């Protein structure tokens, strides 16, 4: 049978396997090396080479479209990083995790597993070399690149992941191609950027899978918007990809394919898809169910797609596949085509619901016309597209590797000036330290400013943290989270000390406001420690530059804004999940293991960094003093908690004997006494003798946020 | 709502994430730092002190029965070693599991919750001295010596877990107190400890919820068995325990408890079973005390049971219970709680059974005509119950162990003799490969030796050399013939060595099993153009037949083993899931089993020595052909025609039939995460690395056993 999970008996157990990932590296990887440094002695011009031959050398258990793998290589990119979310900035490309389920049986995905396979002998030649997830957008702009489009640039430096991302919610829907997240195109739950289950954007019949392009354009637009692209980019996006290639649909995929790769028999060895009249007939082949090329000569770049789509009249009808698709009401494009395979054939155009929906909606409409006006111009929008969706989740551009790396930075980028003053030395860290400390400013200040300014870190596409302080600029000075009014009253004081600091420096050194809230912070920690008995000092790495309004895309960072925040113990009132769960899908971005939350958590309500004072699981009697009362009283039977009256979030801690009211909390702080594995933590870190743990385990951990985008120390 | 899990859309997907906890070590506490070693600082008599006290110290939240917690500490202590399964090793009291889901959460560990939450002011003011799991065990011990009864010895060593063990299949039903596991009484599915899903052993009222205490028998004696004890073991332990106590059903728990701790509000802080509404407490629904003094060691229960007539009845709280047919027992008892109240003895389905049931009979009856025979039966049986899944004596710490030795405890004799040195382990080594025995050969026997090693619960292994003693010696995949042969001439190699000696130093046939295999696999990796050097610990001991219970040796008995591909052919799982299940008994992770079956198929160790999955023309030669072959798409696999596990790898253009396979080979190409780890191995610069990597591992399973060294 199978062992069962506790997710089945108890379907809103908290999902801690998300932070269990964060504790090891799966794989067999050595965690002595470098991605970065192997990629470095990678001959990028020599995986070119074989990956410009590889095109054109069609293998015969799965053959090539028109003679060129090409089209079939640039819908694997665009797949591949295509499940790029901003809201979490999960998905995309820089793991390479099209490769793993559920991804890599997404009906979306169809053979996608047959173009991966193509490119295993290139994998296997070069090695740890080039990782899949560089190796399959590399694939793409070499498609794109032989069939007479230069591209924008490239750059390596993803890692592959050894398994899938645990912490991506995509859905739903307990079923693939059904959605239960829009009632009307256009107005998807928040926090999905796909429209039905499964899919990577939109469903390509049109919503719902009626052939309605006014209505897919809602989709379309709303989807790509949470993709981080807007109308030009996707206009681009479409029509740029959609010049090359076709659609397969020689027959209906629902009775004429086997199951997908993770359903599939172990023969197949990792492939799906299994076509009833073998995957060798190129002339049968099936993916998406729906058949036909858009332009007149799939395997070259030209205006082909805008032209035909423009410039003709189309009709939705049902395709071989038994689809909804659409064909030109003219006769001047019948078999305007040649067969993908059979040499003595002709193919008529066709057009997805999707692509008329281009067509259709005014401002799209507008795009195209100017493109088909314009080829230049669409071809210039579409190189940066293109480079844009390829890169979004890599981070900034200290992070992009190689020979093929544009000089140009992108502001999607989130760039970093330089620093054009000499670092601070030892002396002067000690200096600055003492006088942030003698300054007004009191410890939680301090360490409340410096969480702020690091915890916009995600993992997930390496954007946000303390490095630039953007904590200063819009939109983080005005999020409610960060208490403007407080927020600039501490940031008035240090910018003071800076100011006092670079003035009296004779030999051109100067420290940045970036350095100076996160020393703050350091400093707050290490004397919180010191009024518990304990001399603790963090290690400090100076270097953090100040960004400013230009290096910074504002309306992009709404992104990064914390619904809850764990350490402030701050929970929006517009929140659908529980707080705990929220909590630990953030504490994720900041790749925290369950041991390192718990000892987060209850060393910061010791220090009490609370969002508008409160004292909402501050169980201690000496605030910044950091020592482990948080669960000694936390775990204190002589307490009975229940929920408060007329509160959304506020529990009351009640002496169990006189009734009386001796602390107050939220679930974010009650968690850790109630689930089973986070209360087994509590209690190590709540015995007699592990207080001096906590403290050391609460500063690393501390250490480790406050260092997550130094990518120079990566 | 939550993100879905590919558990979810794919049910048979390989479960990975069990070889994912033996790679790293949730909890926070430093990976560093050994447990034993912190147990030694503990003063265990003050940590019995203070148990002591609590036994009388009644806390608000949850009222003392009788003024003594004694009995509700006897219950958590064999409900936490009482899910133990001999088939795998797996459940019982070494982790202290039943602190997680879904031991946690079972119906028949109902208010154990608040039992281990009187255990915390304990637990805290000792701290890393002493784990969860060895505090539960000795509560339940000084619980019994504090109402008059000794027991017969207590040891530390149990390392607590910061999760549950994610291997344990523990049924196939789908809701809890329900069972599709047995169509007639001792007739359960083979694997499982208990008869109904969540339940320790068995149902208290009796099977399928009907009061027939011969049929409960059946059960009965069945999962005692799956739990290692016999007969006389499992009467003296229902009985001692049941000496002490109550069941508590004052009213029906299906509406009048609240949620199981799982699902219980956050502000119940983990506990769970509120009571929705002298003793109100409620917690199977069964309720009434066993004997006339619940807190006091002595024959009532056995008189109570034998010397009147029982007859079934429903109680108060809607369950099938005994009362007995005399009035003289009639209000016996002082209640729990109220003091001015008396109470009637009662009697479980499962206990009558003790009494109808011929065999068990005949055991109660020789307990009742002599309480020192039943005592000590109880006490050994209570220690064996709560220390079986510890390992060999070695782990056994602390000032309680008993000087006297179990047979359970797979116990090894003393080296009565020098270990032999650097030379003459390189000496040994090349006499060794001198000989006419194959670098297969070697492996295979190395391999055979080391293999049934199980981490659950710390038996089997290579130290003893129990390979050549009944029964591992005749078990079919051990090849009994061929098995002669090697261990014929490595005793020759032994007995010339030990008479050649002259300062006393003598070398074990469970040493020379082991450095034969590690000489073969340096071998194997010279002829790859290799020099590895595999480091060698000395000091294995032969076991003899008197140190080994042979028929308990048998649960440790292979149905797949994937280095040498041997498949039973009574598998009902697929092979590819017991190949996973049993290398988590290993504490392998998937990429040590990726790297292990991989590199060993280059040396080619089968059963029966067939080609299945030696994937390359150079046996006997450590290399990464195995990947490069299995990813190679020039090739096309197949089901082997009439085959159960078997299948062909032809070549897709000169239609070549190239290789044969198992599922256990090939599920390294189909599985998602298995197939990238393959690619890695399977890369143009990566067979150095393979090769380490196979050494790597191969050296971690040959001293799984080596505790002296843990
Ligand atoms: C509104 C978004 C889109 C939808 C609904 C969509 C749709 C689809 C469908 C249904 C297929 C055919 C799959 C098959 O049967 O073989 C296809 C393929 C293709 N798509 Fe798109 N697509 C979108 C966007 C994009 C973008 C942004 C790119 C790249 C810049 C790309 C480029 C391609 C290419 C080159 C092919 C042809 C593959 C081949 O020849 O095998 N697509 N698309
Ligand atoms: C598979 C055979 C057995 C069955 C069916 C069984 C059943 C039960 C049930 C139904 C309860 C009452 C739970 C409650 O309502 O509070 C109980 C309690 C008890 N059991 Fe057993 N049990 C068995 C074996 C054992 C063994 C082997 C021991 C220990 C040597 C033990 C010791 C106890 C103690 C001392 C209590 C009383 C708890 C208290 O007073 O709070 N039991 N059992």
């Amino acid at each position: 049978k199978r062992p069962k999970s506790n997710q089945d008996w108890w379907p809103s157990k908290l999902n801690l396997e998300i932070l269990d990932q964060n504790a090891r590296d799966v794989g067999p990887v050595e965690d002595d090396f470098d991605y970065a440094e192997e990629f470095q002695k990678l001959d990028l011009e020599a995986v070119k080479s074989d990956l410009e031959e590889l095109m054109t050398s069609s293998q015969d258990w799965w053959p090539a479209d028109y003679g060129h793998y090409g089209p079939l290589f640039i819908r694997m990119a665009w797949h591949s990083a295509g499940t790029y979310r901003t809201a979490d900035g999960r998905g995309g490309a820089a793991g390479g995790r099209q490769r793993f389920a559920p991804i890599n049986s997404w009906p979306d995905n169809a053979n996608l597993d047959k173009a991966r396979r193509l490119l295993l002998p290139i994998k296997q030649k070069y090695g740890q070399k080039i990782s899949w997830a560089d190796l399959m957008i590399l694939a793409g702009n070499v498609a794109i690149e032989s069939m007479g489009f230069k591209t924008f640039g490239y750059a390596g430096g993803r890692e592959d992941a050894f398994e899938e991302d645990k912490a991506v919610n995509w859905g739903p829907e307990d079923e693939f191609e059904t959605q239960e997240r829009f009632d009307e195109p256009g107005e998807i739950q928040e926090g999905l950027g796909a429209s039905v289950m499964g899919l990577i954007y939109v469903n390509p019949e049109g919503p719902d899978g009626n052939p309605d392009p006014e209505a897919s354009a809602k989709n379309i637009r709303q989807t790509f918007d949470r993709m981080a692209m807007n109308d030009k980019e996707t206009a681009a996006l479409i029509a740029g990809g959609h010049t090359f290639g076709k659609v397969h649909g020689a027959d209906d995929p629902e009775e004429n394919l086997g199951p997908e790769p993770e359903a599939a028999p172990i023969e197949q060895q990792g492939l799906g898809w299994q076509n009833k009249n073998g995957n060798s007939k190129g002339g049968e082949m099936i993916t998406s169910g729906i058949e036909g090329p858009w332009t007149q000569s799939p395997t070259e770049w030209d205006m082909g797609y805008i032209n035909n789509l423009l410039d003709y009249e189309w009709e939705p009808e049902k395709g071989p596949g038994g689809a909804w698709q659409w064909a030109p009401k003219s006769e001047e494009l019948k078999n305007s085509v040649p067969d993908a395979h059979d040499p003595d054939e002709k193919q008529t155009p066709m057009m997805l619901t999707t692509d008329i929906a281009l067509k259709r909606d005014p401002d799209y409409r507008e795009v195209m016309e100017t493109f088909q006006e314009n080829p230049m111009e669409f071809g210039m929008n579409f190189a940066k597209a293109w480079y844009k969706l390829t890169h979004l989740d890599m981070g900034p551009p200290e992070r992009f590797l190689g020979p093929e790396v544009p000089d140009e930075e992108m502001i999607w980028q989130d760039p970093l000036p330089d620093a054009d003053y000499d670092l601070i030395g030892d002396e002067e860290i000690a200096e600055l330290k003492e006088e942030i400390l003698d300054s007004d400013l009191s410890v939680s200040q301090l360490v409340k400013t410096a969480w702020a300014s690091a915890s916009t870190y995600r993992d997930s596409d390496k954007r946000g943290g303390a490095n630039g302080a953007r904590l200063r600029l819009e939109p983080q000075k005005n999020w409610e989270v960060n208490e403007p009014e407080q927020l600039e009253t501490v940031l008035g004081t240090l910018e003071n000390i800076q100011t006092e600091f670079n003035d009296s420096r004779s030999d051109g050194t100067q420290v940045s406001l970036a350095d100076l809230i996160v020393l703050g912070g350091n400093a707050a920690v290490e004397q919180a420690a010191a009024n518990a008995g304990y001399d603790v000092e963090i290690p400090f790495e100076p270097g953090r530059v100040d960004a400013g309004p230009e290096h910074t895309d504002a309306p992009s960072f709404d992104a990064l804004k914390p619904k809850v925040d764990g350490v402030r113990n701050y929970i929006q009132d517009d929140i659908t999940r529980p707080a705990e769960e929220v909590l630990v899908d953030n504490a994720d971005l900041l790749n925290l293991t369950a041991s390192e939350l718990t000892a987060l958590i209850g060393g910061m309500r010791s220090i009490g960094a609370n969002y508008q004072d409160t004292d909402l699981g501050v169980f201690t009697d000496e605030p910044e003093t950091l020592t482990n009362d948080f669960f000694v009283n936390l775990l204190d039977m002589g307490t009975e908690w229940e929920p408060a009256a007329d509160s959304e979030h506020r529990y009351k801690g009640l002496d169990r004997d006189t009734g009386e009211v001796k602390w107050e909390a939220t679930r974010i702080d009650l968690i850790f006494g109630s689930n089973d594995r986070l209360r087994a933590i509590s209690e190590v870190y709540g015995s007699a003798d592990a207080e001096k743990k906590l403290v050391h385990d609460f500063v690393d951990t501390w250490s480790k946020v406050m260092k997550l985008d130094r990518f120079d120390l990566e």
